[PDB]
């Protein structure tokens, strides 16, 4: 210990001694001496094995990850590198001494404790443990669950404990099996990684790294038999609870979606051991399995670490018009956990993609499943409940398999996981324990999600993108002290033109090459020049629906000095949501859309909305990835559906007939907001029949065409001027509908989410139960309201009609006063800081028509 | 649950119900039919031992030596009397079904429960669990320990738990290897502890006795073992402090016969995992063993 921790201003000392042990283990010449030596060496190493685990259980792992990897810890790490052979064997016994009293079921209840933060509070608690006399002789004299889920978790719908010991062994655990597979890691560059940093290290050999890596592979069996077996248990229960939730009727009270001490102890008791006995032999066929997952939190870690183990090993194993051209190839979002498609040409788009189906489906808590449709040890699904039938096959199946160096170097080392099955990949794991893994990834994602680059976080939905998200956007906004100022009309034709004009100005004026990173983004209204937040988020709202307005554009030519009037925006196919429409293609178009981009990335960097429905295909060319078969669904549902009819037709029997008689040619009508006219797809293209043979590429190019060439000036502008604004970095976390929940928020104003985020304050002085049936008249109104009155109200009380999609997406929070009561006065909202004040109407009909008549009267003044 | 529970004014109802299953459980005869009644049978008993189950364990044993025996279970008993190879093979799998959760460490924490006193609030709780309909298709549409020994406590020198559940698990486990080990203790008087008792019940034979006992004693080896080693790891751990207590100084702070919050309770976590790690390769010769004994309340009942 003290050698390590508290020569804290040195380090020869301990390659000294490493130097010496590296000496005496190479005396070969020299009788017994070697063995000797390995004693000695072996006897060391538990100690240093026993500082480092103590030293590693103790200090925090940052959630911002650091490199602060404390000396201490750094010189263990040195010392197991240089006697890498011995080291792996002694860490393994570690390792099991750590997990078999929670296995067995056996740990002491502890109370909990705090990691502690800082380098010095970590050491100091392991001098008390280390500076101690042996005794002397005698003298001489957790984010909630979705509710296909919830009845599977014991929720509502310091003293000791058992579960905080059982889980702090296995967060424990967890390390030493990382540190093994990073020691293992390391074995190929060895011959490298020895000379070139250390003075002395053993050598090893290929021969070596075999055994080494049979006697790891032994050590870790009874571990993962045991959570196998538990994991295939509950992914199985879990399971047929959800079918069962299908095929019931969720009207009896009984139904997985629709749900005294002593007596009801006794039932919680004796329901849980019927459902065990019931279990055991498949007689449980209709009622709930009783289950909770909180317990199984040590499960969880040891998983996590397991994976961790056979991830590390399988990146040591991996250092057309054909339907399996990419184009046709299923997207970012779509390919599920080591699934493989519903063939988009044989399934119905409407079955394909609901959310392309139905786009106002997307929430930002909804199941991926959902949105993307629903998609040997592994291949046979977890059937059985019992615990116990799956131990026992679980050891069946392991008896299936059951059933210098010459040659190599270490850089030509070949090593793979295979036993327990012949060949894991994680993605099939992630595929068959499906739902343990979801759920773990809402209920755990606090804690095992904060060991480095833990699994969970790759099942982390919206919030844990949005969570970097605020993070990033703030550290962007803070690093500069510029703003930008914005002074515009309320008129369309003025709005746009001054807009565009200033923003060039601010531009061109700041290096162009540089991101326009800005401290506040701050609007006035000409006649009404209020500042700031509200009056800007007015802005960003009334600037959009300058946009995706079908007036007339005023000429954009204007904007060039900081006719092409086509509209800015129009909606391709059979959405109601949008694409660029490319006019005559004048520069000042271009520069007009290349403000508008800049839009987005300022509106993003405040945290603020910006109310621009952009299409899926628009949105990936705005990430810079590329766009698929599936986006056309996105551009157009009615025509990639008919395209889709048109090769189901290519698959019929009378094809060339049908190809025939609909007189099919590689060109194309475009819409006036495409440019209008005929447009061939290929050069002659008139002149060249659609075949059932030839169909594929016609498909793909009017797909391609439509999506892409028709606009791809205006978006090669807007995302350039996204780019002015935002660095590249930003993009990689996203996909469409990522951006869609950052950019627009919930467009759709979920009342019970609005009440979460709401406060209400008092200036009425009138009594609680009053103020509780006005709060409940206001949300009953608010529920009546058509959508379109909900947003109005938003848009009223923040100067924004979209909700944000999270907690995290307001700034500041929503509230509502309650002023003394006055029948004649109307509501008012300070939008700059989204508060809205009502009088205490004496009726509910006063209150809807009093509130219905502000958030109508559009004029809203920028307060 | 009903004709055992609940017929309290009678016994021939069952009684016909078992001569008729022994009767077609004797049709050699006929064929098929002698399978088809072994599978009818089964299913049947599975069924009478869970409602014998949720009996025994809320009946609170009277702490005065009783036969009240209350006559649901009577009935029970006298079942699987009837039926004894049977009854057996059923009971070992009940038994293995319970403790499972325990000796894996996984089961669910719980409240506490007082066992009933009286017969009548011990039967009620059952009936409110078995008066129950499948849910519906969609429509369509504690003496404290002496000085040598109390280093090794943690003691002073509702809300649920993990251990109340666990404990009470291993209670109602003890239940069924006690009536095991009964019928098995039946099996010599047999030949007259049939006709001299009951109307109708299974012929047996030595042969079968042998079969039953091989089951039984297979049945029985995972929790054997799970018993063994952690009562010789502790009984270890108790004689080697002992041991200590003998040869040390009592005059020093530490001695077992002498003897801040989260820092202090990180020191008590640490205090255990330094002694876990020590302990695994005889590296702990000159400190206590760290232990308590209050949780092995379910090794006690095993």
């Amino acid at each position: 210990h003290c050698l390590i921790v508290k020569c804290t201003a040195d380090i020869l000392l301990l390659d000294t001694l490493l130097g010496t042990l590296v000496k005496e283990l190479q005396n070969k010449y020299t009788p017994g001496r070697r063995e000797e030596a390995i004693a000695v060496t072996m006897r060391f190493l538990r100690s240093v094995a026993r500082v480092f685990v103590i030293l590693s259980v103790e200090m925090a792992s940052s959630k911002k990850k650091n490199n602060f990897i404390p000396q201490p810890i750094g010189k263990c790490k040195r010392v197991f590198q240089a006697l890498l052979p011995y080291a792996v064997e002694e860490l393994c016994n570690v390792a099991e001494s750590l997990i078999v009293p929670v296995r067995m079921g056996i740990a002491r209840p502890t109370a909990p404790f705090t990691l502690a933060s800082t380098s010095i509070d970590a050491m100091q608690g392991s001098e008390e443990l280390f500076s101690v006399e042996p005794l002397p002789p005698r003298p001489s004299s957790a984010a909630q669950a979705p509710r296909s889920m919830q009845w599977a978790v014991r929720n509502t719908q310091n003293a000791s404990s058992y579960l905080t010991s059982a889980s702090s062994l296995a967060r424990a655990y967890s390390i030493v099996i990382r540190q093994i597979s990073d020691l293992m890691g390391l074995i190929p560059k060895y011959n490298h990684l020895v000379y070139s940093q250390i003075p002395a290290a053993v050598k090893l050999t290929y021969q070596d790294a075999v055994n080494l890596q049979n006697y790891v592979e032994e050590k870790l069996i009874p571990t993962w038999n045991w959570m196998v077996s538990i994991m295939d248990s509950t992914e199985a229960q879990l399971r047929y609870g959800s079918a069962l939730a299908s095929a019931g009727d969720p009207g009896h009270p009984n139904h997985p979606l629709h749900a005294q001490g002593m007596m009801s102890a006794r039932g919680d008791f004796l329901n849980y051991a019927l459902s065990l006995m019931r279990s055991h032999n498949d007689e449980h066929s209709d009622v709930l399995p009783v289950l909770d997952v909180c317990s199984l939190k040590h499960v969880a870690y040891v998983f996590q670490a397991l994976i961790y183990w056979i991830k590390a090993m399988n990146q040591q194993t991996t250092l057309e018009t054909g339907q399996n051209h990419p184009f046709f190839r299923r997207s970012d979002s779509m390919t599920f956990l080591g699934c493989i498609p519903p063939n988009p040409f044989e399934v119905p788009l409407a079955e394909a993609i609901p959310l392309a189906d139905q786009p106002h489906l997307l929430q930002p808590n909804a199941r991926k499943e959902d949105l993307f449709g629903r998609p040997n040890c592994l291949e046979v699904l977890p059937t059985k409940m019992s615990y116990a039938a799956n131990l026992k096959n679980v050891m069946n199946m392991q008896n299936r398999q059951k059933k210098e160096s010459e040659g190599p170097p270490l850089t030509s080392f070949r090593p793979q996981c295979s036993f327990m099955g012949m060949v894991i990949s994680h993605d099939m794991l992630l595929g068959r324990w499906r739902l343990s893994l979801e759920l773990f990834g809402r209920v755990f994602m606090e804690d095992v999600g904060a060991e480095p680059g833990s699994i969970l976080t790759e099942l982390g939905g919206f919030e844990v993108k949005e969570s970097k998200f605020r993070r990033e956007m703030e550290k962007l906004r803070n690093q500069q002290s510029r703003d930008l100022s914005l002074e515009v009309d309320r008129d369309r034709d003025l709005l746009i033109q001054q807009t565009m004009r200033q923003l060039n100005n601010h531009f061109g004026r700041r290096c162009a090459t540089t991101p326009m990173a800005v401290h506040r983004v701050k609007v006035t209204f000409k006649d009404e020049p209020g500042e700031g937040s509200g009056v800007a988020r007015s802005f960003y709202t009334a600037i959009a629906q300058a946009f995706l307005s079908n007036e007339k554009l005023p000429n954009l030519e204007c904007i060039q000095n900081a006719d092409d009037n086509a509209p800015l925006f129009y909606q391709p196919g059979k959405r109601g949501f949008y694409t660029p429409r490319p006019g005559k293609n004048t520069e000042a178009r271009l520069n007009c859309f290349r403000n508008i981009g800049r839009i987005l990335g300022l509106c993003l960097l405040q945290n603020e909305l910006c109310p621009i429905t952009l299409n899926r295909h628009v949105i990936k060319v705005l990430l810079g990835r590329k766009v698929n078969w599936h986006d056309f669904a996105f551009f157009d549902p009615v025509m990639y559906e008919s395209l889709r009819q048109l090769i189901l037709a290519s698959q019929s029997s009378d094809a060339d007939a049908v190809f025939s008689a609909m007189d099919l040619a590689f060109a194309i009508d475009l819409c006036k907001e495409e440019g209008g006219g005929q447009v061939e797809l290929i050069p002659n293209g008139v002149n060249i029949p659609v075949t059932p043979q030839n169909v594929y590429e016609y498909v793909r190019k009017y797909a391609e065409h439509r999506m892409l060439v028709v606009a791809e000036q205006p978006l090669h502008a807007m995302r350039k001027g996204l780019l002015d604004v935002l660095p590249k970095n930003s993009l990689e976390d996203l996909t469409a509908e990522d951006f869609r929940l950052l950019v627009n928020g919930c467009g759709e104003v979920n009342v019970q989410m609005l009440i979460s985020f709401t406060s209400f304050n008092d200036e009425s002085g009138e009594n609680a139960e009053k103020l509780l049936q006005f709060k409940r008249w206001f949300w009953s109104i608010v529920e009546k309201m058509s959508m379109t009155e909900r947003q109005d109200l938003v848009y009223f009380w923040t100067s924004s009609p979209s909700l944000p999609a999270s907690e995290e997406g307001f700034q500041p929070m929503p509230s509502i006063t309650i002023r003394p009561p006055d029948d004649q006065h109307l509501p008012t909202a300070n939008t700059c800081i989204s508060r809205l004040y009502v009088p205490l109407y004496s009726s509910k009909q006063i209150l809807k028509q009093k509130l219905l008549l502000a958030i109508k009267t559009k004029n809203f003044g920028f307060v």
